């Protein structure tokens, strides 16, 4: 066996340390965007709507404070939900386009949605309708077994993470989200989101959720208890789509695919 | 209707929305995991306070740092007197510096491995400033994972004082992520029961020889009480160590039990 | 009374203290202590290098941890886990950490080098193993598992990829990533619901070594299927069948093995001692 001393030996570590690439995703800076207003503030910093200036295409920018990300300390969380994001395109999902940083800001290159939150149009809108309830309910439905396919879980869905593309098709923003080897007591949660799917269509028949009381105290209590009710103008079909939803056993809960199969479902989706 | 080549700077700047030689230094208290504490005095206002000195060094390499942040920034909005308080904080190179307040009797631990056990009277005030202090905390919506005799200190009259905070959108959450937060405050109150064992027989109830036992006795709840446990120390603690939280009682239940009425020295 | 002490006498004090708290030997190790030779392989943190140190010419594997990827993957604290745990582990059957240092960009282990390989290379070339190494490679899995827990240290992941061989084709446990320290701080303040589906124990090793013994003698994990919910399902109702030509003591050893209820698996011991193995086994 050979071995390589002193210099011609720690020049191999410095070179292995450079073939250690990891710059293979397109590179970034400020100067390569027009700035526009505001679409938003946030904890972590604000969105403005922003140019490409080359291409002219409009985009979302998500400016993140580093001070302040390391506060709340998280920074790999967002690194996780970067990460997760980035290999994620869907016509459902919000395109994370890029990434990049300089010291103190950290920008994130989004899919611009021009008609809002789910959140605004149901409150100014007061209720939805059935047909767009359940086009809304089918296109959560095709981002959720999509996201489920890639191995990730979103469960924090709710109608503040959910924009509206310009045909006001419904986009999932939000991202902050040994086997064969393991044995039972340490493996034994997808169905979360068929939970929150059935929520969320409540929410859009009736105009709240159906476990809101002016106290988080109580609305521990109804959700433990699955106890809530239906207006009169609630039809059977959404009645029967939210109530297999709104199962407490999590495993009584539907399958996505049975929810794009539901009747109700195919009867109302646009 | 826009264009760029500043603002963000703006939004930026916008966006930004103690010291060593301030106290009089005496006796150490006590050398811990991270650090040390002392004795020691503001020098403007003669106040008796305690210094606990933790040393960036191994505090990095335990890698505690965020969860000490979250430990001060719990304790400091925190003022309740049995609980106790974390007056500041400050920092220079290789040194971070807990101003708190002094506790002159030590801790519970050192009491009861004195004394091996204590009497009903000091057990149940002991149990009634606990539950006090955790009534308080679960108001400000604080959940303390582990009470323990040596997390408890004694002020000048004796009194309890919690020191320690080790691990301290519903409406679309299912059941089973709610349950656990929904019932989360009664981890205390199990915590309770068991101190209360341990204040009247001098060890806790699950104690065994290896941890797997352990886990199977308190799974289980399996223990014994003996002889000398009285009749209503005996209800309150069966009352708290039951297996399915929600048939634990409330804080409010506990101080208005009749064994701890008829014995605690405090409201 | 208490006296209190003002001025530079009262912080010399806890200076004074500073100093003494420092309590933390160990050997002061260097890159430029070793000759590093052809690279032995590659990892998402960094490289492996067959290396010998200077003056012993003691031939050894290098592993260096590039602190880039170890920071953006946030695994600093699980690294310092695990190699405090594997350098206070020393077992024939355990792949020895003689030591660790680090300069800024870099952390390097000092390991015992293994010069035949994983026992996943040599499964995926001889497809399936006969009962006499099967059952020597459980033995010596068993004496090194006994002796990490002995040590209070449950290793989480013993799999073909983290077995390791020595010259004379011995085993050597070599990937610590996921080992923990055993209790024993207390359990004796915890609530039923807070140790009861979060909080296991050594039995975990076991269940792992029939698994490896099945795939061993057959030539993949007996719970395998496509995605995790398949494989979910199967390990939670323990649905495996065994190929014909597993003979019967190890459908024995394996049944044993693989019980949903923990401690109702065997101890090492009883493995080490099953009639099957001491048949099949040096
Ligand atoms: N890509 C985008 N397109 C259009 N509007 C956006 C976009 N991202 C954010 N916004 C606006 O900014 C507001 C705040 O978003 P932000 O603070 O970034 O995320 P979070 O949902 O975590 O608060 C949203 O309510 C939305 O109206
Ligand atoms: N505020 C205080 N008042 C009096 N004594 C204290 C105080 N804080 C710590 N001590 C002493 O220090 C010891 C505990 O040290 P501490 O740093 O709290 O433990 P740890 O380092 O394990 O968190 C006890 O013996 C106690 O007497
Ligand atoms: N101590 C060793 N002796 C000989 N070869 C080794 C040693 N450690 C690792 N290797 C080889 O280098 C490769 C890199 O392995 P390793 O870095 O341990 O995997 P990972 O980075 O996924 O933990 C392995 O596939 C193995 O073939």
């Amino acid at each position: 066996e050979d071995f390589r001393s002193g210099s011609e030996a720690f020049d191999l570590i410095a070179q292995d340390e450079e073939e250690f690439n990891k710059s293979k995703k397109r590179q970034w800076a400020l100067e390569d965007f027009e700035i526009g207003r505001p679409l938003g503030k946030g904890k972590f910093g604000n969105v403005y709507l922003a140019r490409e200036k080359q291409s002219k295409f409009i985009l979302a920018l998500k400016v993140l404070f580093k001070a302040q990300l390391e506060k709340a300390g998280v920074e790999h969380q967002l690194r996780r939900e970067v990460e997760i994001q980035s290999h994620l395109r869907h016509p459902n999902i919000l395109r994370l386009y890029g990434y990049f940083h300089d010291a103190t800001r950290v920008y994130l290159i989004l899919e611009y949605a021009p008609l809002g939150t789910v959140y605004r149009e149901l409150q100014k809108l007061s209720k939805f309708d059935e047909q767009r309830t359940a086009t809304y309910i089918t296109e959560l439905a095709n981002a959720l077994s999509y996201c489920h396919s890639k191995r990730v879980i979103h469960r924090d869905i709710k109608p503040e993470n959910l924009l509206l593309g310009s045909a006001g098709e419904l986009k999932i923003a939000d991202f902050g989200w040994t086997l064969d080897y393991l044995p039972p007591e340490m493996i034994e949660d997808e169905k979360v989101d068929l939970w929150s799917l059935g929520v969320l269509c409540y929410e859009f028949l009736v105009g709240k959720p159906p476990f809101e009381a002016n106290t988080y105290q109580e609305t521990y209590k109804r959700i433990s208890r699955v106890e809530f009710t239906f207006p009169d103008f609630v039809t059977e079909g959404a009645r029967d789509l939210i109530s297999r939803l709104l199962k407490h056993n999590p495993s009584q809960r539907p399958m996505l695919r049975e929810v794009l199969e539901h009747p109700w479902i195919t009867a109302n989706s646009s």
